């Protein structure tokens, strides 16, 4: 049994009407934060749900939350005192950071604080870092990311943030094991993933990840089995294309990156790469690029390709450490990681 | 009419046997460099072809080259003196750079030197830069990249490198206009593309570009039409996923990046993104990820996720300029652009 505090019930009007989820995906309301609370309560845990606004959910939905055994409070500090694990199902932007900052002072010894989809745990860690580093060295940052809308049938799993690909531990092993056991007790598959990459595998952007990965693996097969390109050459091409596309969107936006890449041209080039006898990814892609929206094509036409300095980012991280280093290098790196991960502003 | 010099006939055994092109794509031999020479000669241009090794092509294929009106020399310096435009259909690695360095001394005033698929024009420019900057300020670097194997039916176009996304001009407008007119006279579509990105749209890696772009545009549609996510949020997710994937391959290789991303997990997450009623790219991707080669899965299992510091590269370029700047910043940037673009080593 665990003490669990969940923050934010979920905008039910959004799930129900705007996304039309009960019709499009399945399950029944409530969805989101309250649904996670329900599930944790049903797992036999001691669950508190903090929600300042009782209007975001029908009274009948409230009843289902309480019926599950969840204690509903409107005071974040009260949930802060309760939980050994704290799950922020809280709005995009300032609100998440305000709540985290509010509870950090009050959570009990060794509590772990977890993001869901509205924030990166790396950025949440940066926002609490002055506190975590002085007054609350015991508190962990992790994630309890559903990577699905809780209450829909797609929700069979949780993404939990562990040690970053840089080796930084944001939470202890104990803390991470608690989060894992929480996900499992609710009948979900638990995935521990490096905390920096959790967003990449769990947010709505995971559509891009999965499509891009499929193109990489397709290219890897052609390169190994048909062209016989050395491993390092295939990797260099992989890095060159994805890094260029990322950096073009970073300076110029989706429209500007499309202006630079030219989909018309891309159809021609990528045609020469039909070398295996079924490449469903390539076929899909060529089709999609052939049928660009006429008004998208019109934005693209008029887009500016802003100044872009195309570089291998890890090599540039290496350069800044050995050339300037110390506190100024760390400052540059934290700002640039923040530019990468920060969800809203 | 133009004087044109092409370097490298093309390994005919490779196109014919190893890639089985006449059977798989069409056309007739010769393919490659000699084929470009043939086509330029047929366009009514004064064409020289430099090839040190007469064994790389059957005597009957040689005959077709000469029959077209191409003058065949085995001396690079002799082709160097001839051409106003110089097309390097030359091997991966040292050989391309050795030839470029050999001809640079001898090409006539205002000549333009062009890469094809074995080299990036940015890296070719770096290798000649001490010369281009002192003795040969008149010489241009561009590309004449077929983005297809010349002699196959897929070859209907040329990618020509113009001003870089950073604003650097590697060749004059005159020089670029010559290259364009060359491509057109051969009946090809001419695409002028920023020279830094030419590789990304023209090399074998353009498979990854086209697949990844299709996932980006799919995600852009869901985000605009279904989720109603603000434009900047969609872009931030786009940057975050592609930049992470690039940098994971950069430190850890394809196997290590797949170990970090977890395709099993990716199937689950990306499932929640089936929101439009036909997403052929997503469907292809989920399929591909479900059916990973058993021995690929085994490499992935044992792969190391090396230290990776996940950052937005353009933001980090901005940091190095304002923190250190000058000659040390330029050195760091050139090395990191070189790490990105360099095809072989």
């Amino acid at each position: 049994n665990m003490k669990v505090s969940v923050y934010g019930a979920g905008n039910q009007n959004l799930y129900i009407n705007k996304l039309n989820l009960p019709e499009k995906f399945g399950g029944e309301p409530p969805y989101g934060g309250s649904r996670m609370a329900i599930e944790f309560a049903e797992a036999g845990h001691d669950v508190v749900l903090a929600e300042p606004n009782k209007n975001i959910m029908s009274d009948d939905l409230w009843k289902k939350v309480e019926d599950a055994g969840v204690k509903v409070v409107s005071d974040d500090v009260e949930a802060a005192k309760h939980g050994e694990i704290h799950v922020l199902f809280t709005p995009f932007g300032k609100a998440t950071f305000r709540i985290a900052k509010t509870i950090i002072e009050h959570v009990p010894e060794n509590a772990v604080i977890c993001n869901t989809c509205t924030v990166s745990p790396v950025v949440l860690y940066y926002s609490l870092e002055p506190i975590l580093r002085t007054k609350r060295k015991d508190v962990g940052i992790s994630s309890m990311h559903p990577a699905a809308v809780p209450g829909t049938p797609q929700h069979g799993h949780y993404v939990i943030g562990g040690k970053t690909t840089d080796g930084k531990e944001l939470a202890t092993e104990e803390q991470i094991k608690k989060a894992v056991e929480l996900a499992k007790s609710a009948g979900k598959e638990a995935y521990v993933v490096p905390a920096d990459v959790s967003s990449v595998v769990a947010d709505m952007g995971s559509l891009v990840t999965a499509v891009a990965l499929s193109g990489v693996l397709d290219y890897y097969t052609v390169g190994r089995k048909i062209i016989n390109a050395p491993k390092k050459m295939i990797e260099q091409q992989v890095i060159m294309t994805l890094q260029t596309m990322a950096s073009l969107v970073e300076t110029s936006g989706i429209e500007g990156m499309v202006k630079a890449l030219n989909p018309e041209l891309l159809i021609r080039s990528a045609s020469s790469m039909k070398l295996l006898d079924r490449q469903k990814d390539l076929d899909a892609a060529l089709e999609i690029l052939q049928n660009l929206d006429e008004t998208l094509k019109a934005e693209v036409e008029k887009a500016e390709i802003k100044p872009t300095t195309l570089v291998a980012a890890q090599s540039l991280v290496k350069e800044i450490k050995t050339l300037i280093g110390g506190a100024a290098a760390e400052g540059a790196i934290k700002r640039s990681a923040r530019k990468l991960f920060e969800h809203a502003d």
